[PDB]
């Protein structure tokens, strides 16, 4: 049965609630971004009506083959009215196409659904600036004080560098990045950029990168993989055994890979800053892990929460555990009177 965190009270609306089969009462099914966990249960099959981004929508339809007929797309920081209701789209600084959502409930009360987002200072800017939010269903992946990483910007400074020296001193050496779901493309398109060459991937993985509206995609990307010297491979191959057998494949072009994993966190991360990476090497292979996040960390979130200065919160992330539940109300709290709303 669906659980409370994904009902929006005063309304026929769930959110990412696909995997429940018909729920009761609901009008509307929003769609927060392009994630398997997020999209559980959609399929051709699916009859009622879909909510979510354009970027969502190209996907939908392109890779999970739902009828058009139901794919309904809004743009973004624009009023609009679903069933009755006003809503916004805002962007959340996740994957390509994902969403927070405002609903503007006929009672008078504002709620803020973040789906996954990375919290931003340029977000206080947004519309949210413009009237109070009343309760906050909060993206709480990372809501504990260990949980720091650097920004994107860093991350990808680091891969450039560590890229475009390995093959400048070795010609010959094939760089590959790790991919299983949408998100985190600026990692191996900053690379492939500054060694002059499109990336190449499989016919399954350049099909959905052609849904992403990315500009001047096609100057970028390739399924031709003997022109490219950037590879992406399935996550699940990016270890010794996997790397070693991509390069018998490659027919004696290639002597040496370096290779990029793009994780969340890692405990690494407590006492290694970014500059201090090492990667993990056997042979004429080496693979850094790179802490890459598209979620917010403890202290971004704790900004923009204390800007927001919700009356409620409803965690949508570890309500697993009565532990992690009492945690996170912890923080909630201290937030709250450290700040004084
Ligand atoms: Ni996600």
């Amino acid at each position: 049965t669906c659980p409370f965190y994904k009902k929006i009270p005063g309304t026929g609306f769930t959110v990412d609630a696909f995997q429940y089969g018909v729920v009761e009462g609901c009008t509307a099914y929003f769609l927060t971004h392009f994630h398997s966990d997020h999209y559980a249960g959609l399929s051709k099959h699916f009859t009622f009506p879909v909510y979510c981004s354009e970027i969502t929508g190209n996907l939908l339809k392109n890779k999970l083959h739902v009828q058009e007929q139901y794919i309904h797309p809004l743009p973004l920081d624009t009023e609009c009215i679903v069933n009755g209701v006003k809503v916004v789209l805002l962007d959340a600084n996740h994957c390509p196409g994902a969403v927070m959502i405002l609903f503007y409930l006929p009672n008078g009360t504002v709620i803020l659904h973040t789906g996954d987002f990375r919290a931003d200072p340029s977000m206080e800017r947004s519309l949210l600036a413009d009237q109070k939010v009343h309760m906050l269903y909060l993206d709480t992946t990372y809501c504990s004080p260990e949980y720091t990483f650097p920004s994107q910007q860093e991350v990808i400074r680091f891969a450039i560098n560590t890229a475009f020296e390995a093959v400048t001193l070795n010609p010959h050496a094939l760089v590959v990045c790790g991919t299983y779901s949408i998100g985190k493309e600026k990692v191996f398109l900053a690379i492939a950029d500054v060694l002059g060459s499109k990336v190449g991937m499989s016919q399954e993985k350049y099909k959905t990168l052609q849904c992403l509206n990315i500009p001047e995609i096609n100057s970028l990307i390739t399924t031709d993989m003997c022109s490219s010297l950037v590879h992406l491979l399935p996550m699940m191959q990016i270890n010794f055994k996997g790397l070693q057998s991509h390069l018998k494949k490659c027919g004696g072009k290639y002597n040496q890979i370096l290779a990029f994993r793009p994780t969340g966190w890692t405990h690494s991360n407590k006492f290694t800053r970014i500059a201090d990476v090492i990667p993990q090497t056997k042979g004429n292979i080496s693979i850094y892990g790179i802490p890459y996040s598209e979620h917010s960390s403890y202290l971004e979130m704790k900004r923009f929460v204390q800007w927001l200065k919700p009356q409620k919160i409803i965690p949508t992330v570890n309500v697993g555990t009565w532990k992690s539940r009492s945690t996170m109300e912890k923080y909630f709290r201290e937030w709250k009177l450290e700040a004084g709303y």
